[PDB]
């Protein structure tokens, strides 16, 4: 059994072991970190099965659960949040902090995204690129979901940059364990603060919602708030990141596309579509144990036995997806949908506010900087490393 997470085949492609194992052995048996054997489902369907079968657990403290690092096995023993629940507890607890990221609430959110990314746009003109190239990830596709999530939240104005720049530390590929932990600390030591202070005072944000609503009441106490509050913020953060670098990236690989971009930006939700299918930079969360035996396509699963589906495999299935390892913003989409946000009741949480977000960029980026280039040779753009969920680290543009 091959080793397991399977490297990139290169930068910007997932794992070559995919392609093969959806034509020959569709349900696999990996080897993880430390050893153990767990099934890896790789085609659309099987995908979506795993996702919302009720006899598969997210339980991390049931027997057989595929954690792929040392550190997961560890973080497995804190008290868990939603994201690592089962029904009925899932939902009693999403329920709580569901309501700010509904379609109904995101709409409403999207002047102060538009906002915002106008903002961090103006600045970047502003600072300007006459002395070299800027770093398209640290002036622009970082802050800017931060800046958001962290204001949903509760964080004030004048804490943004600091915390931005913590919680990048805590994901940054060339920090030591010690920087990692310390910036960590520093973003549950903050979140714990503002949770007593909006005890006191609630105003309106996500983290007054959930001392008003749920703490005070004594349905969870604080320190679930901060869990909470912690989970909201570092899902997704580093992925959204990775989104907008990957988007530019993707963008200056398709001439072609962009250029149809730049004359039409009403097609930025199609091109978001495409790229949540095509850049799959999660790839790596829909992972269960079983709780009685299944049958996944002509494999049988033994109870307390981990199963990994590969939504990113899942999102270049030949049989879904015609042509699925083109690039094609303006593809006709068949009825099953894209997996980049996963599937089943633990779908992302934030997929409508996600995609509001990379639509607000993709329609106003190019419109303000008509001219932006990535400045490196596409050949040399520094991705993240081969075996981690793809993204690109830095990205230095003109304009
Ligand atoms: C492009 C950006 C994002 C992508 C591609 C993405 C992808 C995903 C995926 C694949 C899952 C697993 C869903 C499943 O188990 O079926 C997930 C879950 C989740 N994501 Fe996202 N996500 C993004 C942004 C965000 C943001 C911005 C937030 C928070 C504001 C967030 C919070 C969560 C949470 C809390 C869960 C757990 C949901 C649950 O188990 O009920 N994500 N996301």
């Amino acid at each position: 059994a091959p080793s397991f997470p399977f490297s990139r085949a290169s930068g910007p492609e997932p794992p070559a072991e995919f392609a093969k194992l959806r034509a020959t052995n569709p349900v696999s048996q990996v080897k993880l970190f430390d050893g153990s054997l767990a099934w890896l489902v790789t085609k659309h369907k099987d995908v979506c099965f795993v996702a919302t079968s009720e006899k598969l657990s997210k339980v991390r403290t049931r027997q057989g659960f595929p954690e792929l690092s040392a550190s997961g096995k560890q973080a497995a023993k804190a008290k868990p949040t939603f994201v690592d629940m089962d029904p009925p507890e899932h939902m009693h607890q999403r329920s709580m902090v569901e309501p700010t990221f509904t379609p109904e609430a995101v709409k409403n959110l999207q002047p102060y995204i538009q906002r915002t990314v106008d903002d961090l746009l103006e600045q970047m003109k502003q600072k300007g690129c006459a002395n070299g190239p800027v770093d398209l990830v640290k002036e622009f596709a970082l802050p800017v979901p931060s800046y958001i999530i962290y204001t949903l939240l509760g964080v004030p104005f004048n804490d943004l940059e600091y915390l931005t720049q913590q919680n990048a530390i805590r994901t940054n590929g060339s920090s030591t364990a010690r920087e990692a932990s310390a910036a960590n600390q520093e973003l549950l030591d903050y979140l714990a603060i503002l949770v007593e202070q909006r005890l006191v005072e609630p105003k309106d944000d996500i983290i007054s919602k959930l001392c008003t609503e749920q703490v005070k009441p004594g349905n969870i106490d604080k320190s679930d708030a901060v869990q909470i509050a912690f989970l909201l913020l570092v899902a997704g953060n580093a992925t959204m990141v990775n989104m907008i670098a990957l988007g530019v990236a993707t963008l200056a690989q398709h001439p072609d596309q962009l250029a149809q971009l730049k004359a039409n930006p009403s097609l930025a939700p199609q091109f978001v579509e495409e790229l949540c299918r095509y850049h799959t930079a999660s790839a790596l969360a829909i992972k269960r144990t079983a709780k009685e035996d299944v049958m996944i396509g002509d494999k049988l699963v033994r109870a307390n036995e981990g199963i990994i589906a590969s939504n990113q495999s899942a999102n270049r299935d030949e049989e879904v997806f015609e042509n699925p390892d083109e690039f094609n913003m303006n593809r006709k989409w068949p009825p099953q949908d894209p997996l980049g946000f996963g599937f089943g009741d633990h779908r992302c949480i934030a997929e409508h506010l996600a995609k509001a977000e990379l639509t607000t960029v993709f329609s106003t980026l190019y419109q303000k900087f008509p001219d932006l280039k990535v400045a490196v040779p596409l050949g040399k753009i520094n991705y993240t490393p081969l075996n981690r969920d793809v993204g690109i680290v830095d990205l230095p543009v003109i304009f």
